[PDB]
């Protein structure tokens, strides 16, 4: 019957953001390796909607050369007549964002060429601004230090986020107005899968829409009838 | 008058003969990188003549490949019948190698290709015998460790000979039956100058000769005109 809310403040969420503004005021580099589906990425954007300097890209394995990835970090600073060269852009990108104070955030981290972090690394560095990696745990995989040996230099704050935490639900629980301790269970046991914010909010948005269209309250038996979907031991 | 003496064991022939015979029992990996001419590569071949289980090659960047540089190991093995592919060599060495407790000394390990020092320390691995890498500093500078990481981990002893010091010149001048302390003053100067063990060489066989054709003593003034020599100070 309420509203749903789409983002809530977590443990995790506390975590990231002190770790984003940590790598903006520090002015370096914090690379997020995480297991899949850990809520980081719709983080970043309440970090991006709730605070100013902040811009975000995503990087489609497209998108992934320095050419394209600078173009689009560009078009996300608003310079839609920015060069389809590599150079100007560069020196376009240079002249920008430098002074700004801002925080660039880059998801999906993995698909970096050594070329495309290399630049980005060196654009923060010559731009006194926050660069903040994303994605999956390869991407301190792929350093692990001669080809990337200053950049593990700069490293400032590593944050790995696993899985969620119990006070993590908890304050889901109390975001979609959940009380039952049976119910704090079954949320816990959902967040044990992975896919865990997603399929645990895939779950809530099945539990409320189910209880709204039967004019009920949202109960265990709808969440189980919701988790018993999806395939989750199908395979 | 007296016959020269080819060798004359020093403090660095001291040392190093210990990270040698380290090198040896201990069945790893010892790397000797040094100014050029520091009388390293003559050692060598004293630890050669003087011990069993020893082989030893040089590597000229002719023979820089993996194939040419296990043929000259394999030569020097004695194995006139190797195969001129990599494969059968490297299981011939496989086969005749271990089992000896022997210790392989390659000089000039500046110009080792990744794939040719990594069957070298494969080999020595799957070998349980010794590997002794001589040359100048480049080639811990090849180095600096993901491409040499568990290379780097194989290390047992490095021993940086830079230049000589007085004692070395001093049984220098043992074995040369010199006296004088004026000489050894001169000795010193020379050694401070770089090709210090060959410049001294070729100092001291300078002064024999002249000394004998003259049918005197080697003194200073000997020294001194064979310094005066080799142009120096001539660019
Ligand atoms: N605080 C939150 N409240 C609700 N859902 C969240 C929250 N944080 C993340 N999510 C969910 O996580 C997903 C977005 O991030 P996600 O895809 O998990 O990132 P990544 O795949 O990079 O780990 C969506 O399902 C989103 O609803
Ligand atoms: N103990 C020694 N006695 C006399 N000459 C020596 C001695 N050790 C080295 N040398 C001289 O040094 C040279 C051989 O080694 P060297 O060429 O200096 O090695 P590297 O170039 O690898 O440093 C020759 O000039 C040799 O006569």
């Amino acid at each position: 019957l309420p509203e749903p809310p789409r983002f809530v403040e977590t443990q995790t969420v506390k975590q990231i953001w002190t770790s984003m503004r940590f790598a903006s005021l520090t002015e370096s580099i914090a690379v997020v390796c995480g297991n899949p589906g850990v809520g980081k990425t719709e983080a970043a954007r309440e970090y991006r909607r709730t605070n100013n300097n902040v811009w975000m890209i995503t990087i489609t394995p497209s998108c992934a050369s320095v050419l394209e990835c600078l173009t689009e970090l560009a078009f996300e600073l608003g310079m839609n007549d920015a060069p389809r060269r590599k150079g100007p852009l560069s020196r376009a990108l240079r002249r920008r964002l430098e002074g700004t104070q801002g925080l660039v955030i880059i998801d999906e981290a993995d698909h970096l060429g050594a070329e495309v972090l290399e630049e980005l690394r060196l654009l923060q560095e010559s731009t006194r601004i926050g660069l903040v990696l994303m994605g999956n745990h390869r991407v301190y995989s792929n350093m692990t230090t001669v080809e990337f040996a200053r950049l593990f230099s700069r490293i400032a704050k590593r944050t790995a986020i696993n899985k969620t935490k119990k006070a993590d639900v908890k304050a889901i629980a109390d975001a979609w107005q959940i009380n039952g301790e049976k119910e704090l269970e079954l949320l816990q046991q959902i967040a044990q899968k992975p896919g865990a914010l997603r399929i645990l909010n895939h779950s809530l948005r099945l539990a409320a829409m189910t209880a709204h269209g039967k004019g009920e309250r949202v109960n265990e038996d709808y969440l189980r009838q919701a988790f018993r979907e999806l395939d989750l031991d199908v395979d």
